[PDB]
């Protein structure tokens, strides 16, 4: 029968009823802010600051496809000009969006292939989509694409390695941002930046692919709506870099509330609760080119995501990114090959004081174990950790203002994460963090089940984070670390309650 277990989902907290008053939006050293504060107003298009637009080609910040260094040879021409003339033509065949996009991207002119585009547009979809693809969206789109200059006037930082920095723009802004990503318009974003995820969307048009339509159905929902009418929000996405980690075998902290349920996603019930990605240490993942599970589909249903890929260096151990505000504009089903766009979807979130959707979600990257034991090594434990603790920890708010971690089998699939253990680590860094934990186990009823009762033994016994830590180190000392098969001898969550019912 019962579907969930533990703290009934409606006694956690959640944004906005849970939220801190925001202090005036202001942009600082530490906070880059693209819009008139001035003239930010519930409902109204944020207007961009500065008014005219200014530039910076240099290595701390975006390199904008409409600045004047962006050059091509001819002598050297103005690249956005060349850009200009590329997109200002009529496409009625796949073949001609191709050819226009290679006009300024000519070193790839072999290199790129569009066949997940020819199919996409002559093999999937109906003859009156595709028409009105080719009459309507792909001219929206290049037009909110070549209005860049007059949207995204203020030079975007990179979220470079260990900044603590935050990008204050508008949905608006994103939108201009991502239709030039489309259109593979960002410059020296293709070569052979290694430490920066890929932007441009050559790799969604490339190759056989039955995914890559699906991928493309469900940006073309987004961009039909951004380009029939202007989104009004704005979004911060902030790079979270922690200089010092808690002493976890010192750590006296109780642990904090748990709803366990096999049924919903985080996405859907998990509204207004802190959201994990289960990310790629480049931030998501393979959006841009084959991935589809968990990451890829959540940047793919609320696309504002993506264009954290502009301006986020890739994440080392001790960081996170955060992004407040983003739209959900798709619906789908399944995941990797079964995923489907489903229908658009109308976001119904409400929007805090920065005109920011109530959506928080943190990108965190677990680690990829080729070799299952190797995540019970205390050094692997703590970096996991770490790295949640990081994605969680909100410095200099109060526990009562914070939402619950809406989270689940974080790199517990191709990562080859043991779920029992992950969900302890995940458990104890939102214990360390002071926010209640919201986890959903994609169908597996045994773990929901096992989850509950080992987070309920702990609790009943009053054992604190530090107890809990060093149970798991002396499970890697008696279990694993003179284990010589690839599984140990007794399972994890058994060994815990012989350890502790022996006491
Ligand atoms: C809780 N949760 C889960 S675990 C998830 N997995 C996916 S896609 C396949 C990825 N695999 C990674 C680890 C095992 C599954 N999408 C999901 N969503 C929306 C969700 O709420």
């Amino acid at each position: 029968d019962k579907k969930w277990l533990g703290t009934p989902i409606e006694e956690m907290r959640r944004m906005p009823r849970c939220g801190i008053r925001l202090p005036l939006l202001r942009p600082s050293a530490n906070h880059t802010v693209t819009i008139r504060v001035d003239l930010l107003r519930a409902g109204e298009v944020p207007k961009p600051f500065p008014t005219h637009y200014k530039d910076l080609w240099d290595n701390k910040h975006v390199k904008m496809p409409c600045s004047e260094q962006n050059l091509y040879p001819v002598t050297a021409g103005s690249r956005w000009e060349l850009i200009q003339t590329a997109l200002l033509n009529k496409f009625t065949r796949p073949q001609n969006l191709k050819d226009a996009i290679l006009k300024y991207n000519v070193a790839y002119s072999k290199k790129w292939d569009f066949t997940a585009l020819i199919d996409f547009w002559d093999k999937v979809l109906e003859e009156a989509e595709a028409q009105h693809l080719y009459q309507s969206i792909l001219p929206d789109m290049v037009k909110i694409a070549l209005c860049l200059p007059n949207i995204c006037t203020q030079p975007i930082p990179l979220l470079a390695a260990a900044m603590n920095h935050s990008i204050t723009m508008s949905q608006e802004q994103i939108a201009s941002l991502l239709a030039n990503a489309f259109f593979c318009t960002f410059p020296r974003r293709n070569a052979k930046y290694s430490s920066y995820p890929d932007i441009n969307f050559n790799r969604l048009f490339e190759g056989r692919s039955s995914r890559k339509p699906e991928k493309l159905k469900t940006l073309f929902c987004y961009f039909r709506r951004v380009t029939a009418a202007a989104p009004t929000g704005l979004v911060t996405f902030t790079r979270q870099s922690l200089e010092d980690f808690p002493e976890w075998e010192r750590c006296e902290k109780p642990l904090t509330r748990l709803h366990v349920t096999y049924e919903g996603t985080i996405e859907e019930n998990g509204q207004g609760m802190l959201q994990v990605d289960f990310a790629n240490r480049f931030v998501g993942g393979g959006v841009t080119s084959a991935g589809l599970v968990q990451e890829e589909i959540r940047f793919l249903i609320n696309p504002e995501l993506i264009i954290s890929r502009l301006f986020t260096e890739v994440l080392d151990h001790n960081e996170c990114l955060i992004i407040t505000g983003t739209e959900q504009y798709s619906e789908y089903t399944g995941y990797a090959e079964t995923y489907r766009w489903s229908r658009s979807h109308e976001d119904g979130s409400e929007r805090d004081d920065w005109q920011r959707r109530c959506t928080e979600i943190v990108a965190i990257d677990a680690l990829h174990f080729r070799r299952y034991l190797d995540q019970f090594v205390p050094e692997k434990m703590r970096r996991e950790l770490n790295k949640a603790y990081c994605g969680f920890l909100r410095p200099g708010v109060s526990s009562e203002n914070l939402s619950a971690v809406a989270t689940g089998n974080w790199g517990c699939g191709a990562f080859g994460g043991d779920a029992r253990l992950k969900a302890l680590i995940q458990i104890l860094a939102a214990a360390a963090a002071e926010r209640d934990v919201v986890y959903f186990t994609f169908g597996d009823s045994e773990l929901m089940r096992d989850i509950y009762s080992m987070h309920i033994f702990l609790t009943e016994r009053k054992l604190t984070v530090g107890d809990v830590y060093k149970l798991l180190l002396r499970y890697y000392n008696e279990e694993c670390r003179n284990c010589s098969t690839p599984g140990p001898d007794i399972k994890l969550y058994p060994f815990i309650y012989h350890a502790v019912e022996s006491c």
